[PDB]
């Protein structure tokens, strides 16, 4: 599309900021925060961006069970918007159940045609590096790797989201201006756009600021 | 308390040609930047400042060692060049070895400065590294884990890289470090390289402080 950017990834925070200025407490900022993940899913659908990848940063291991199982009622909804779901992060440790599930909406979001949406749940940066490693040094002990074939575009296919259009831009709602180990390997390339505003206030308006910014930057 | 700064000098051509100026006339410019800002560093108490050049020059690079190691030295600095230097002519490589080896055990500010190097290429040797201990079998592949691949990193040996600073007006690592910025502060300033003085870097370094804190 015009703006030239096909993947976008955004770690949304601030919901409990927003949330605490309004003087209430941290359930009212989660509603709002949903509210703004709906509405920055439909403009990018609506935009021709390909892909979405969403990072939620927290101001653990039962966390990121609320938070996956909350987006399982989302599902239905996702797959009638012909929006194809991914979950990328460490689910390892997830009961079998989630992890059917997980796969059950993969597989159902699979072939659809639309934004292709990834959601962050325990993911880190350097563990996906890592787990890429790992599937490197399996093939190395079934002799049919050599550590000098080893490159960067090698590795490069066995990090989180390969497969897709690499990741354009990146932005950071909520005022800091960090990483927090969110996507490493996948940001080289990407232009950074820091935003004072907090999760909830982030709209259609601010996503076309950060688009234009990258249009007019590149 | 920021220990370690990486710096990605960009603007050095830009600048140039808004003097109306050649390109080597920024080079000239970029160099007493990079002297102003490594003084800078060492005069603050800053433990490690890795340097970036963001784009012959071996010849150059031969001269930029003989000629301002051995005052470095005096200053108490310890060199390191990071990057791909196995393709450098070897004159080059043993002068990098040398002026490495002279300053090795200099306690002041550790000077890093990045040379043919991307933050691909450098997870990518430490990968290399680990996959030879699994070849050879002391090594199982999934006994690697985040801390073993952070000991074969460029910079494991020193303090975590605190805060970035890009010049030069975009907002990009442009394959810089990686796996070391996870945590790391990221202030970007339109300031050219050339103009990047101590003011700027105080500016940064208050920016790193006034954040820490909120
Ligand atoms: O922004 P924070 O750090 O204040 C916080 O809200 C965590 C958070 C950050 C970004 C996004 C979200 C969030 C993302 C998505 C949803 C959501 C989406 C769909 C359905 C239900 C709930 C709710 C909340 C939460 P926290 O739980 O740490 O107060
Ligand atoms: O513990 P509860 O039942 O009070 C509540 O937190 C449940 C909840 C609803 C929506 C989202 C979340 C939630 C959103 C995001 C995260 C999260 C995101 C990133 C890292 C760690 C944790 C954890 C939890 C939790 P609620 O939103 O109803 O206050």
């Amino acid at each position: 599309p015009a703006h030239g950017c096909r993947h976008v990834a955004i770690i949304m925070d601030g919901n409990g900021r927003w949330a605490k200025k309004q003087g209430k407490i941290r359930a009212f900022g989660h509603k709002a925060g949903a509210k703004s993940v709906r509405r920055a899913v439909s403009f990018a659908a609506n935009n021709g961006i390909e892909a979405l990848t969403l990072y939620a940063f927290s101001s653990v291991s039962a966390l990121m069970e609320l938070f996956v199982w909350a987006l399982d009622s989302e599902v239905k909804s996702l797959h009638r918007h012909n929006v194809r779901l991914r979950i990328i992060g460490d689910t390892s440790r997830f009961n079998s159940r989630l992890q059917e599930r997980i796969r059950k909406s993969e597989a159902l979001t699979a072939g659809n045609t639309g934004l292709t949406l990834n959601i962050a749940a325990n993911y880190g940066g350097r563990w996906d590096i890592v787990q890429g490693v790992r599937q490197l040094a399996e093939k190395v002990q079934q002799g049919n790797l050599q550590p000098d074939q080893i490159d960067e575009e090698m590795l490069n296919q066995h990090v989180c989201m390969h497969e897709l259009a690499p990741v354009d831009l990146v932005i950071r709602t909520g005022g800091e201006h960090r990483i927090s180990n969110f996507l490493l390997w996948q940001i080289a390339y990407a232009e950074l756009y820091f935003t004072d505003v907090l999760w909830p206030d982030f709209d259609e308006q601010d996503f076309e600021g950060a688009l234009n910014a990258f249009a007019n930057r590149e």
